């Protein structure tokens, strides 16, 4: 029948990176918490000339022609972002012009914390399966740069980069389930950046407690309404094992067993025999290991090397979690949860396409990690000191795209040869 | 059969404007530049305290209340705006908040310019149209201040308010042809606002002429699926001219009737026996007063008490336009140009339910209007002086928001008894 989704993606992410334990010993912190609390191993690091369009145009660029999109076939262009960089001019209007896109497309950009690029995505995946877009391919591009400032409780949990999905009714990474998503939303002060504000403000635990909530209430949203189509049943297996994996917004890399424990303790304690267990019994059994080895695990291998990128990293935990088992997958329904502080969760579900190992082949995406440069922490510092309009005199690599310079407050950007 | 859309709508303004002669004089200017030349008449004017979260939140809660809303109906919580007040948190998630409204709903902002409502507007028909949201309503509200700055060439176009919409299957204000929008974008500098820049930067006749390129493409493209549809005809009447009104994009109120002429432009270049013509005589028949008059001219009363609110403007015009004739365009299709600087323009066109007038009797727009008061054109700079944490004492009107302050970066709000 007629399938609509994600056919394809490709990664953008800074030329830098910082091994997480040398941040650990410049902050005087002992590297396990970052290894082993939080799960992180190397750290994106950029200066000015990464912002979110160069980063967001690269992944597009990419996209494009990793893929062979036909440009005219793009019907919309959006860019889910808390990384803007103008009140009025989105990012999605930059990527358009760098990459010398054509005119009869949609552009705008999307925002909600890290819930703007799922946002995006909804609104072209709706436009496809409304008919409206039938004939016609979108690209969401979810770019960001996450910054909490030196010396502060986020700062290991800083990354960047960029992710463009094509959405199409050719879904050949993830024909969703269109109208099953379950959503969760509420108005919090767990993370916010007030305008102008270089770094953002956070209540880190309290952000913890947030998501977990709204992954509670948009899990058991979707789950009612996969019951009800038949996609999962309430027997011997939980609905949630049902799924051949599950991919997390992934703030670090911890958060994954964290999320995934507390989805299954909404299957656990919605049973209709939930009333014979404890709490103890029950938080044993969710806290699986083999679930956790069997859904989860292999989803954050770009995410540990990358840092959280805010819309992108649920991207990049899919894009990891088929860089390795798109074959595997073919033909089975996956689930992804998305959040985004301030906040909104929605939980949705797919099936991976026949073709999508041979998308992932084209994304290349070892190659993409494999061309950035390990940097110090001082250099990392003296990046951080730059004031946004100071990008580094470098050249961007072939294909991609660096910020220049500011020139009577145009921004100006270079592409590399 | 099934039919998505604008069900109702709400407006909320500042509670203050000023008269645009007073405006003229106190520049130096003469005053018939801006009631003729621009067709400015009173230009709303803010303090802090009516910041993009108060009137939006005050549109949202009127809509509601004035519509009988059930609030857990609600699955999409969409705000168009180029006033964020966050880089993170997005305004939908305040009115969330303030409205008190449950949890079972998307929320997101949308930005490009001006055109950020109508995106969120398709992406809410569209999460529709395409079954997900079939059952459920969405709310999108536009919402926006427009601050060029003393003594500036946009200063007499300022203006600031919110429209909210009910999007949904029963569609009374208008039934949309999903499907045959036009659009055209490119990547430009007409008007932009760099982070943390309070005033807007505009090369106000670039704008002028961007606006009038992309309308051009925008509405080509509608006409071609118009055409095919069979919607219209290239028949004695020219394509446009079969449209009952056609409402605009309206930064100041002149604008619609240059749009007009060029929109009807479009029709006279290509029709097949345009050879046969010259550019004055396509120009005289494009400038038809009695076009203009029968199509356009109803569409600019509250646009021109109010002035330029970016994303609402469009929305202000077909407010306008039902206000006084939805009963006689119920059955009708009406045409719509949306434009965004930097830029995209949208075409798109829908039937006016026979529903129509009853719901625009609700919105008691006459009543919104008459709560405002008159200021001084020093009182409109000293409150134009003021930072934007420094709300006025003064209370919300009964069931409206106001920003009260900003405490350790975390903003409150108030609602009127
Ligand atoms: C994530 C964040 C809250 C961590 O903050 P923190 O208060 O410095 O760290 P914690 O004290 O919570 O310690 C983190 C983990 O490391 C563990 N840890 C600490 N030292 C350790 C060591 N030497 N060896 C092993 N583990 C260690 C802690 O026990 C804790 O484990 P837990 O996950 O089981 O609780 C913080 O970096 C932050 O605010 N980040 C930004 C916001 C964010 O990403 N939030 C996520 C919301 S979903
Ligand atoms: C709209 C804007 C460009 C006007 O700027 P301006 O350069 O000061 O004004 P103009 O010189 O163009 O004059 C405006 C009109 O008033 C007319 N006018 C001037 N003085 C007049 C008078 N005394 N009596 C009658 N008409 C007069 C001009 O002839 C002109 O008419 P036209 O529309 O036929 O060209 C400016 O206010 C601006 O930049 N606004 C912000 C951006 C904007 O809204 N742009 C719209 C893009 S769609």
């Amino acid at each position: 029948k007629k399938r609509v989704g994600i056919e394809a993606l490709a990664v953008a992410v800074p030329s830098r990176y910082v091994d997480i334990e040398d941040l650990a010993r410049a902050r005087g912190v002992d590297p396990a918490k970052y290894t082993a609390g939080l799960g992180a191993r190397e750290m994106a690091v950029t200066d000015p000339g990464e912002d979110t369009v160069a980063l967001a145009a690269t992944a597009a660029a990419r996209l494009i022609r990793q893929q062979d999109v036909d440009p005219s076939r793009i019907g919309m262009l959006v860019v889910g972002t808390e990384t803007g960089i103008d009140h009025s001019k989105p990012v999605a209007s930059h990527v358009q012009g760098l990459l010398k896109l054509p005119r009869t497309m949609r552009t705008y950009d999307t925002q909600h914390a890290c819930y703007g690029g799922t946002a995006g995505l909804m609104a072209a995946v709706e436009w496809i399966a409304s008919g409206a877009g039938a004939g016609k391919v979108a690209v969401v591009v979810c770019s960001d740069i996450a910054r909490y400032g030196l010396n502060t409780a986020g700062e290991p949990t800083q990354g960047g980069g960029a992710v463009a999905l094509l959405v199409s009714e050719q879904p050949d990474l993830l024909a969703m389930d269109v109208g099953l998503n379950g959503v969760c939303s509420m108005d919090v002060y767990d993370f916010w950046r007030p305008v102008g504000r270089r770094e953002a403000l956070v209540d880190g635990h309290y952000s913890i407690t947030c998501y977990l909530e709204a992954l509670s209430g948009a899990y058991r949203g979707w789950r009612e309404k996969a019951l009800a189509a038949g996609l999962v049943r309430w027997s011997d297996a939980l609905p949630g094992e049902q799924l051949a994996r599950i991919a997390y917004h992934v703030p670090f890399c911890k958060m994954a067993r964290k999320a995934h424990t507390q989805l299954r303790l909404c299957d656990l304690e919605d049973a209709a025999d939930a009333a014979a267990s404890t709490p103890e019994s029950r938080e044993a059994q969710a806290k699986s290991a083999a679930s956790y080895d069997a859904q989860v695990a292999t989803s954050l291998g770009l995410n540990s090397r990358i840092g959280n990128v805010y819309t992108a990293s649920l991207y990049l935990a899919l894009a990891g979690l088929l860089q390795h088992e798109a074959g595997a997958l073919a033909g089975q329904r996956i689930g992804l949860l998305s959040y985004g502080s301030g906040c909104a969760a929605e939980f949705y579900s797919g099936t991976v396409g026949e073709k999508a190992a041979e998308r992932m082949a084209k994304a290349d995406l070892e190659a993409v990690l494999a061309r950035r440069e390990r940097v110090s922490i001082e250099e990392y510092e003296r990046l951080m000191k730059l004031p946004a309009d100071a990008p580094e005199a470098v050249a961007p690599s072939p294909g991609a795209f660096r910020l220049t310079e500011i020139r009577d407050h145009r921004r100006q950007y270079a592409e590399g040869n």
